[PDB]
């Protein structure tokens, strides 16, 4: 008659839930709040979560004693009495992932902020190219890629900030448990806390946040994103700190055959405030302001800071190679070759025998210590700290040919 049960807390409310693994079509919950009149409620079935739920208002502060009556076939059964009063990305059972449709992947955006934000305060949006017709599109909750356009910015329901209209392509975590992510080219899953992002869409693309612009509408918004392509060869995706860090993210990919289940991202035990505080202590002086200039919204990548052309540290790599600091940090020009770029960022360039020896990376200056930071505080030391961190398999990148589920957790 097995079941799992629990009490989800959100704001001042407590949602009792009952998930049956048997032949159950109805569930009554019987509860007492600080020993009051016994409430007996026929619970509602939440299809997305595949569980019965009943929300008790303004009771998060209270003591709740509850048990359930449920059927298993014809007869009814009672559970024992439970009492109120993990959230880990690993706690989502693979068995609970719904089968994706049309060669897609089931996507869950999960709230891991430990009470910092509620589900209805975390926003997400998927934008990318639909390979069906090559049209730039956004994902709806039905799993459909809808074409974006300039008109979308002004369509009914559009967003507005300081008198300017922006496409409303975003959803709240509270809007869905799972969404089908169909095949998509250069997709991005934008994530933001407190508000959506404000990004102009066009008939042939969109303009994202410009962290070099003092008046960018997203400068004072805490956001991040995951990148993915879903094609005939399956799911391929990553988190990235190549441009900025907004908040901890974990990215778990699970396959159909049941032999692939991998997760990359910041360690779940790292806190956002922890990371800002450690960043300014751990990195050498030249990299410190990357963590302060646009605090508390983000930590900046070096080329968005004083390592840029004309900046105070525009010659940070000067003695080490003849190749410019800017070429190195962005993997362009004389550092367009991935292995060269990688070795320079890691300070192993002058020792070819060490290019693929992880324990020798970042052992002397000058080096990309911003990139090093993300490796030090990420699962399995994997991170996209700079553009070519995938050299020697060091990036927070995952792929599988038969994807079932992708879980993306917003940490804090
Ligand atoms: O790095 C310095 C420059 O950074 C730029 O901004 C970055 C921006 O370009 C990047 O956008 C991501 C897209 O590049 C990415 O699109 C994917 C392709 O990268 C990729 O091709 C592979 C290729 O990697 C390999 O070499 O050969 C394969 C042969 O087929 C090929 O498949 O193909 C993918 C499959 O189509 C394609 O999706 O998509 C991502 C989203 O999914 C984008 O995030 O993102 C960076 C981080 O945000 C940006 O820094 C600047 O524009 C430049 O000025 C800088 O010099
Ligand atoms: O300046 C150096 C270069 O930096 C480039 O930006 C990279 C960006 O390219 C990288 O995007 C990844 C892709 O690497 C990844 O590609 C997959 C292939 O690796 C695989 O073999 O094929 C599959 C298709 O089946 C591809 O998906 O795909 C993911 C998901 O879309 C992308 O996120 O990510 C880096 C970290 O953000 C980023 O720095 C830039 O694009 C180059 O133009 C530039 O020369």
């Amino acid at each position: 008659a097995d079941f799992t049960q629990g009490a989800d807390v959100s704001g001042n409310n407590v949602t009792l839930w009952f998930k049956s693994s048997v032949n159950t079509t109805w569930v009554d919950v019987h509860y007492k709040v600080n020993s009051g009149v016994q409430q007996n409620v026929r619970m509602s079935f939440n299809a997305g979560a595949a569980r019965f739920e009943h929300t008790i208002l303004t009771a998060a502060q209270a003591e709740i004693e509850y048990f359930f009556t449920y059927n298993n076939g014809v007869p009814a059964y009672d559970t024992t009495t439970f009492t109120y009063r993990t959230n880990s990305i690993y706690s989502i059972p693979a068995s609970s992932i719904p089968q994706p449709s049309e060669g897609g992947v089931s996507l869950k955006v999960m709230n891991g902020t430990g009470g910092a934000y509620t589900d209805d305060q975390i926003y997400w949006g998927v934008i990318g190219i639909n390979p069906v017709n090559g049209k730039w599109s956004y994902l709806d909750l039905a799993g459909r890629l809808l074409p974006i356009s300039s008109d979308l910015n002004n369509a009914p329901g559009h967003l507005t900030k300081d008198g300017i209209n922006y496409a409303n392509i975003y959803h709240k975590i509270s809007d869905a448990n799972w969404v089908n992510l169909p095949k998509i080219e250069s997709g991005r899953l934008f994530l933001s806390v407190g508000s959506p992002l404000y990004m102009k869409t066009f008939d042939d693309g969109f303009a994202g946040p410009d962290l070099n612009n003092p008046t960018d509408p997203n400068l004072n918004i805490i956001f991040d994103f995951v990148a993915f392509t879903v094609d005939k060869d399956g799911y391929h995706g990553n988190t990235t700190r190549v441009d900025q860090f907004g908040f901890p993210i974990q990215h778990r990919l699970v396959n159909l055959a049941g032999n692939y289940d991998r997760t990359v991202g910041e360690l779940e035990s790292e806190t956002r405030s922890g990371l800002f505080a450690k960043y300014v202590n751990e990195v050498p002086y030249e990299f410190k302001s990357l963590g302060t200039l646009q605090a508390p919204y983000r930590i900046l990548s070096p080329m968005k800071g004083p390592f840029q052309e004309g900046g105070a540290y525009e010659n940070y790599f000067a003695g080490y190679s003849s190749i410019s600091t800017q070429d190195i940090l962005l993997g362009v020009g004389e550092a367009s070759n991935p292995e060269v770029c990688a070795a320079l960022n890691r300070h192993v360039y002058t020792e070819p025998d060490n290019w693929n020896r992880v324990d020798q990376y970042y052992q002397a200056a000058p080096a990309n210590y911003y990139a090093k930071f993300w490796h030090d505080h990420s699962i399995d030391g994997l991170a996209y700290g700079f553009c070519y961190d995938d050299v020697n398999g060091q990036a927070a990148y995952l792929e599988v040919g038969d994807p079932k589920g992708l879980i993306v957790r917003v940490g804090w």
